[PDB]
């Protein structure tokens, strides 16, 4: 899980 992915969403959908 990747905790700043806020801004411009793309970081948070793939993060293990």
């Amino acid at each position: 899980p990747c905790s700043i992915c806020s801004n411009n969403p793309t970081c948070w959908a793939i993060c293990k």
